[PDB]
């Protein structure tokens, strides 16, 4: 009966599945659930494990160089994730690549471009932080730590290794969402795409746009996973996209496709498919006005990435 | 007269030419306007005909003759729009990124070159964004004050696009113009203190950083440098300019200091600058900043105070 905990923490316990000497833990599988699902299949139920059951669990963790876009799906149930590590992973999913490269370089006095187990522990705790009423009345090892630093914690973590860990995690979650809609096929429909974007938006706007795609001319092909992932990378750098659309000033004008494509490239480095861009415009234009309005688009997308996970 | 905002109050204060009703800075007047507090002779415009102005322009150096001494060599034989005063001010104050943004944005036709007509429109964009920043600022002022009580050719245009305006301006060229202008102004400040020598002193530096900051706090720092142990070598112009480049990236420096961890040491500060900007200061440069600002509080520098002095310095 805990009214004493914050929103995020409440959630963590809600999905967590392991208790070991009093502490709670997600599995890898629980974490993917936590960032894909609204509520768990089994809520607030902790299987208790021995210190050894846990060690044993851990000893079959792959080394960092066998990491992949399928690390978590492969580990599934047999692994441990701390609540701090949960917030760390959420940061890797939601925030832009920049802050990580900066903070890692900042902690790499000793390295170089390598980090110690202890340095990583502190760096990760940093990311976590980010009277009148009287008057009225009167450390434990986890999959990530073994993965990054080996079994007795003595390895050092290269920056490029860790950076591709970040990429892998991002691609895993994206693949899971994309599969959700594709049931294994190569592409997804305009409607699938739209539903993914608008899924976390006010149901008024979602009404208009979804009926726009359902009523519109049929698509010729679908969105590959690559166009999908490109688009969500762009969602990580939405801030600079807005920034860039500002100096392409001045009247909050509306953007055409070649315009919008150029804007994406310049502000983020990514070169969208002509097809991906066209698909954006079919979702959102609603013939307003054969060109897209950037500040409406920025609004819904602002919402989508943050509250999607 | 009194109908005008701060910025053009100055433009007219330093302007020197009237041609068919419009006012203009020389290159010289612009350097003054950005380096000294008042003009030598104020609000006096010698009037010119379009044909005099034209001829004045006809001896404008081509783009490939630019340098960190372009404006000085132009002297008074040149013309600068009020719009262009603001554009050049933007070049001096804002971070490079935004310029790469809008040039890349207008370079459908180029590529990576821009047309004269494209440049004119882009420049008009930078103007309207300045206009209503100031206009909304002033309306905001008078609003709370109420709450309490109740096309023509130019030095730049010929320089960038030739004499009949038909060349295209390459990106490498324009970015190097930006750089040259910035080092011109810096070199002038540095001369101001060096009277021609190779270095300026710790106290010179300190005075330069603090000169446009509230005089209480500046006082404490200046007496710190005056009382402390003597400098061994003083700072070269190269360290000087490096430091002002770094001040253009102050925002990213702050963010670097936020996600890092207000107790910062010299090795910290060195790394922080490097991470946030690519630049590696001399050990001497870092040491001198610390001698000026620490006031032995306490061999550590105060992160949010220093950022404060420097917001002030740059704006």
């Amino acid at each position: 009966l805990d009214l004493y905990a914050t929103s995020r923490e409440r959630r963590f316990r809600l999905f967590a599945s392991i208790e070991c000497e009093g502490q709670l833990f997600m599995t890898p599988y629980d974490f993917i659930l936590a960032v894909t699902t609204d509520e768990p299949k089994v809520a607030k139920t902790w299987k208790s494990l021995s210190k050894q059951e846990l060690n044993q669990m851990l000893a079959e963790t792959p080394p960092v160089w066998k990491g992949s876009s399928k690390l978590f799906r492969n580990l599934k149930e047999k692994g441990v994730i701390s609540y701090t590590e949960y917030l760390f992973l959420l940061c890797i999913l939601t925030k832009p690549h920049a802050g990580f490269r900066i903070a890692f370089n900042m902690f790499d006095t000793d390295g170089n471009e390598m980090v110690d187990k202890k340095e990583f522990l502190v760096l990760q705790e940093i990311f976590r932080k980010k009277a009148m009423l009287r008057l009225q009345l009167y450390v434990t090892d986890t999959t990530l730590l073994v993965h990054f630093f080996g079994k007795k914690g003595k390895a050092e973590l290269n920056f490029e290794d860790f950076y591709r860990f970040m990429d892998n995690l991002q691609t895993e979650v994206l693949e899971i969402e994309f599969l959700s809609y594709s049931n294994g096929m190569n592409t997804i429909s305009e409607e699938d795409f739209a539903h993914i974007l608008l899924r976390y938006t006010n149901v008024e706007n979602t009404s208009v746009f979804l009926e726009n795609v359902r009523y519109s001319i049929p698509e010729e092909k679908g969105i590959t996973f690559d166009e999908f992932r490109s688009f969500f990378q762009f969602l990580n750098n939405l801030e600079d996209f807005a920034i860039a659309l500002n100096m392409y000033n001045f009247a909050s004008r509306s953007i055409g496709q070649d315009e919008f494509k150029r804007a994406v490239y310049v502000a983020t480095g990514l070169k969208f498919s002509p097809h991906l861009v066209n698909t954006v415009f079919k979702i959102f234009d609603v013939d307003k006005d054969d060109q897209l309005s950037y500040k409406e688009f920025i609004g819904i997308m602002k919402d989508r990435l943050h509250r999607g996970f």
